[PDB]
């Protein structure tokens, strides 16, 4: 409704304007992308006969648009003559600019508006303006440019000549960049006319020896140009610095070899270029091109190039010997990654090609291949670049694509769980407790809770071969080809995490029973396939999550078993010594709450020993007569009483009977530590666990 | 010595070659990078003397270098027919072909020889031949190839009329991309012949309906090559499908609107292409171009673009207002990211330009901007390049460059350390517990530790204003325009620590002192400026670490000021819970440690306390007489005791007037918590010590 107007303009209604203007619509109107009036856009469209007619409705002729353009400015752009004359005669100033600094000069030089170019010289435009704008860009170096630039840039040839010849414009003139007019035209992707831009540039006194944005020379662009003519016109300057290099150290010669242009580089060779550019002769080789060869060599090309000295030793061990030789051999660089698809370097084959050893950034990385429009290819990439913020999955270095296969990147690691815990399997032949499971399970645990929560993602292939070990050795979540979206569907998350309690399982066996089968028997089978009581518990409340499916992961990490042996020890020993279990006390709200169901392990604990500690550590209580008797409370009072005194001087003998206190209790009673885990999971006597 | 036979083959210096040959010179020596005989050199340089020659000294003819390619191969690319009738003579095969799947055939029309490729064709090759690779480059859909497919390519224009006028090839062939040979031409970038190769085939009934690498049609290719005549000649196809889009969803109307390619956009307009492809008008407007405006509306374009409904909620809540504005907002793309160099999405101005709000990969960023060749600008760069597995950084998402401006793209936090605790100062008034200072300095402990170590880089400017606060608040390290790469120097190493332990005294004290002048008093003054004595003993460490100063920083994440109060508590009590400090020891080994330094809070400490708490607690030994006594042992004793019994049913006046035990303790004894550490800083008692 406050758009009819500007909309009225655009379709070029007039009546319907006249209409609407009579009818009380405000003139002045600014749309809110760009603060576009309908003055604005009568301008644009070069319609005087509209402009006229919103100025009799009390159009304000010099209100600008957020860009600081001038109805004025916008004139020049559509080359008005007519529309330029009348906002002169309104309050323009010649010489005014929009925020960016550009003035209607500028403006008409862009656009190619001779007639409005001309008007303007002569109503007093200043021709040589460097665009001032914002502190802001200026810090950039942006800013700087003149009018003489954008007709080289946009390449408009009349407007130069005018510019040049009939304005007194200076050639050699740089934007705050360094860059003057024949860089711009050079820089450009208008390349019509750049050919006669640049001979009536140099013939004006261009300056040749002036550099570009990366280091881009007007000779190293022209090479780039692949343009003969362009590179002939050039090496006609007396003083020309044949030898430049860009910022990768370059020259115009070498640029000249690598993108097999013999007539090119030939020139420069009988022009004199140095050949001591780098790989000059090798790279002509490479391409077949025994004539370049010939060439070079005449002129002097050395025949043996020694890289320079690059100090570089590989991080990984497993890899790293291979790693050595693809940093050592020849590739042609595809964006940043340099790799070879080829046996010696391929660490996996996969669906849609394979995994193989590479530099992303001069960075050792993994790098997977797909073909670029695949739904692997796009699912992998769509979750990698959603989740750089969770620091458990594998990292994301980047991708490059080639012919429609696509590369992405990742960081390398050693090998995959699998693999290392075979090795783990093969020495752990003691009854020693795991560590290793613990720290890798519960990295594994974080990897795909930030995923589902964090990252908004669902993994769908939990498995061994998916998840890699450091050289440190630690865990990363990777393959991510299989991934879903929305976590809302609940059998989405759910099918995750009855492939984590599977996996579970996988780490504490230490492989012994391979994971395909693992998800072939149910998820009952496995909860009863456990073989201690904490992951019996673990792995069946990641089968049967609360209410809030979602919260149930952060609680799991602190479930019995992330817990130390230690761990479970002093927690056993610090409940053991509440007041109301030494003193045992009916009223207690703590020895309710340990009462129970029928089968356990400590049901009647004092048979289950030895018994000649039982009978030690019961001579101290031989007086009032209270000895132990068979509740779960004085269980843990004889945990607490036990551990505290072991540490005493008189008891080396209960040292040798017991072995390790912490370890010994474990044994004999395995339904102790998730037994007293369940009953005091939601009270005040949870300070007793341990932290995290 | 093993390279002279080669290399002299490679000068052409055939009486050096005979010497070498007759001197007993290996005939077939390989060199170690591709594999190359001479006599794989002397083909490539089309000299059938010295082939000869070598031959004559017993050569294989047919030994394949490292890609599998035999000097037939070779003499193909050549273009020698004499050289192609000899090795068919020595047992060559004419359909033979190497381990990517090239045959003579197709490399004479790569690099367009006619005589060799005439002589092949006559001599039985076979011209339709689908290049047969490795099954790893196939499942990347590699391979598949054809004759025709590269003399399109390369462009040569007289080989391929010959392979269809008078050699029977297959026009409408496709790769295992499912390319063609009109595709293949239109995707390369030698255009020099590209309309002559164009009409060829398609006189030749080409198909022009057929799929690039990305959705990429003839039509679009053409389109995108601003060529009019291609385009011209593409549109007389009397069944070409003009609406085909490519994998971005863009038509080929869309692409020369974009492009401001008017003439073309009309042309497509008048042959019936849709005008419902996206923003067509509105893009021609924002290119200040009417008259395309006025076609696109005859022809029916829509005159208000709303795009697809994208569900995007902002994850920032200091920010987001503004990314809003910025996700609905035009704007052109650089690569990847999307952002406006405005006032309104300015986040801090900055050296060279400022840091801004932006979409990298359509993920919220922050974005710092750079003169690309800068100093600043290349050591943020190579520092975030070589830190990616830090996970304690601020995570490098990727950058743009535009016009020699670098643009930085990094993961976007909440606010600085400096802002965040302002707030966190104002609102603490109390004597509590300070658990953020914790876990954000050990958070930064983490970044410069992985820095120096794992990533190689020292980061010179560690302050409160480079320290970045998520919305969790987590801590993250940022700025390292001011970085440099080797450790080596410990000047280098000590600058950033002694930067780390002014850091500690600004978190500690709550920011109430500016960095500015922390830096400008000594490493001494600021020491014993530290207000308790676990950030004195702290800082101190800091500043005059071991031999090593590389592990001293692991370590010092074990220093009591990473202790929890309860944690400081719970240890206490466990010291003073050794069965030596109990039945007090003179031969102890932990009694002797605890013993003195004159100057100190517990010298006298029974008369420190209350002391009616005191009394009460040396009732319980008046029997024998054993009362406490100002030793070191016996105060850890008296923390034992009375935290241990505290929990009893028989104090509560003992709650009252000691108010927190574990607060209690550090308070009428700072100098305990530090003195205990130092000293059983490498003994067995250690164990009493908290875990990390
Ligand atoms: N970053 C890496 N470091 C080391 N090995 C890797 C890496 N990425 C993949 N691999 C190896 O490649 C195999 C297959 O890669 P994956 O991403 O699982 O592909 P797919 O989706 O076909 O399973 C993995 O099982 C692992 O052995
Ligand atoms: N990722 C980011 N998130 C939020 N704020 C940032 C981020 N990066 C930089 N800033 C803000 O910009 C300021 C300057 O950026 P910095 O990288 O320190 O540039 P300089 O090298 O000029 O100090 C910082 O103090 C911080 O306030
Ligand atoms: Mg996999
Ligand atoms: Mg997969
Ligand atoms: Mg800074
Ligand atoms: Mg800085």
């Amino acid at each position: 409704d406050n758009h009819l107007l500007i909309k009225a303009v655009q379709n070029e209604d007039v009546d319907l304007v006249q209409q609407l203007l009579e009818g009380g619509a405000n003139v002045n109107f600014q749309e809110e992308e760009g603060g576009w009036t309908p003055l604005h856009n009568a301008v644009q469209m070069s319609r005087e006969d509209i402009v006229e007619l919103l100025l009799r409705h009390g159009a304000d002729p010099v209100l600008r648009k957020k860009n600081g353009a001038t109805p004025f400015i916008l004139a020049a752009i559509a080359g008005s003559v007519k529309l330029l004359k009348l906002f002169l005669s309104k309050g323009a100033d010649v010489n005014e600019c929009d925020f960016y600094g550009f003035t209607a000069f500028m403006e008409a030089a862009v656009y190619g508006k001779v007639k409005a170019l001309k008007f303007l010289y002569k109503r007093g435009a200043n021709v040589n303006l460097r665009r001032k704008t914002k502190e802001d860009q200026e810090r950039l170096r942006k800013g700087g440019a003149t009018a003489l630039m954008d007709a080289a840039e946009k390449g408009h040839v009349e407007v130069l000549k005018i510019l040049l010849d009939e304005m007194g414009a200076d050639v050699n003139a740089c934007d705050n960049m360094g860059r003057n007019a024949l860089i711009h035209a050079l820089l450009s992707s208008d390349d019509s006319d750049v050919e006669a831009i640049t001979h009536l540039l140099l013939d004006h006194g261009a300056d040749v020896n002036v550099r570009g944005e990366r280091g881009k020379t007007p000779l190293i662009l022209a090479v780039e140009k692949k343009h003969l003519g362009l590179v002939q016109r050039l090496l006609e300057q007396e003083h020309i610095e044949i030898n430049d290099t860009d910022s990768d150290g370059k020259t115009a010669l070498l640029l000249a070899v690598e993108l097999k242009l013999k007539k090119i580089a030939e020139l420069l060779c009988k022009r004199g270029a140095s050949t001591d550019c780098g790989d000059l002769v090798m790279t002509a080789r490479r391409n077949y091109d025994h004539s370049l060869v010939k060439v070079l060599l005449s002129h002097g090309a050395k025949e043996d190039f020694h890289p320079p000295a690059e100090d570089w030793k590989p991080q990984s061990s497993h890899w790293g010997a291979a790693l050595k030789d693809l940093h050592r051999i020849y590739r042609p660089m595809i964006g940043k990654l340099k790799f070879f698809i080829d046996e010696k370097y391929k660490i996996a084959d996969t669906s849609e090609g394979g995994i193989y050893l590479g530099f992303y950034e001069k960075q050792e990385v993994a790098v997977k291949t797909f073909c670029e429009g695949s739904p692997r290819a796009q699912r992998e990439v769509s979750c990698l670049q959603s989740s750089r913020e969770n620091s458990h999955l594998v990292t994301f270095y980047g991708s490059e694509s080639h012919r429609g296969h696509l590369f992405v990147c990742v960081t390398l690691c050693e090998q995959t769980l699998e693999a290392c815990l075979d090795v783990h399997r093969g020495e752990d032949v003691e009854n020693e407790e795991d560590e290793f499971a613990r720290n890798v399970l519960s990295s594994i645990f974080k990897a795909v809770q930030e995923l589902h929560l964090s990252c908004g993602y669902t993994h769908q292939d939990l498995q061994p071969q998916n998840i890699l070990i450091d050289s440190k050795k630690a865990a990363h979540l990777a393959d991510f080809d299989k991934s879903i979206k929305w976590a809302g569907d609940p059998q989405e998350v759910k099918r995750d995490l009855e492939d984590l309690g599977r996996l579970v399982l996988y780490v504490v066996k230490k492989g012994s029973i391979s994971f395909e089968d693992l998800k072939a028997q149910s998820n009952e089978e496995v909860v009863q396939l456990s073989p201690d009581e904490e992951t019996k518990d673990l792995i069946h409340r990641l089968f049967h999550p609360g209410e809030h499916v979602r919260d149930c992961l952060s609680d799991l990490l602190g479930h019995p078993f992330f817990w130390t042996w230690e761990s479970r020890y002093r927690t056993l020993r610090n409940v053991g010594n509440e007041s109301d279990i030494k003193t045992r006390k009916s009223e207690s709200e703590i020895l309710r709450l340990l009462q129970p169901e029928h089968s356990k392990s400590f049901d009647k604990w004092t048979t289950k020993i030895n018994e000649c500690v039982m009978k030690k550590m019961n001579k101290f209580y031989e007086k009032r007569g209270n000895f132990y008797q068979n509740t779960v409370g004085d269980l843990l009072k004889f945990i607490r009483n036990l551990g505290e005194n072991i540490d005493e001087e008189k008891h080396k003998k209960m040292k040798l009977k017991i072995g390790d206190p912490s370890l010994y209790f474990q044994k004999t009673f395995p339904d102790l530590v998730i037994y007293v885990y369940t009953k005091l999971q939601n009270t005040e006597y949870r300070k007793h666990f341990p932290q995290t």
